[PDB]
């Protein structure tokens, strides 16, 4: 039951780059927590990443866990579909399957 414009709004959002993070706050400041536990951990992994800050469009922050099923933040995203937030993103790079994920395999 989501608006189309909506439906349109966030899939262009989510592949605004080939690797997206949505969180709280951005590179330069993210909040304390798990954002910017995951800005650490992409950081670490030398990839090329943007970034969208929902603490400034609720509009987003809200229709966002309705696209993507998932109920918070963070949400990193690859060529367009989720992976998880902070808690995913460390298992994967404690297993060495993170940086296949951010090149889309
Ligand atoms: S994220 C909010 C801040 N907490 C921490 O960074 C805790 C880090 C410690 N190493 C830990 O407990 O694991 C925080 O409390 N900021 C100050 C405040 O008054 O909110
Ligand atoms: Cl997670
Ligand atoms: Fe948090």
């Amino acid at each position: 039951s989501m608006a189309p414009k909506l439906e349109e709004r966030l899939k262009v959002l989510t592949n605004k780059a080939s690797v997206m993070l949505f969180m709280k706050g951005n590179k330069q400041e993210a909040k304390c927590g798990f954002s910017k536990q995951i800005l650490e951990i992409l950081n670490s992994t030398g990839v090329e990443y943007e970034t969208f800050d929902i603490l400034e469009d609720e509009e987003v922050r809200q229709g966002l866990k309705a696209y993507s099923n998932w109920p918070t933040y963070p949400q990193l995203y690859v060529k367009g579909e989720l992976v998880g937030g902070l808690d995913i993103v460390k298992e994967l790079k404690e297993n060495g399957e993170l940086l296949p994920i951010l090149r889309g395999e």
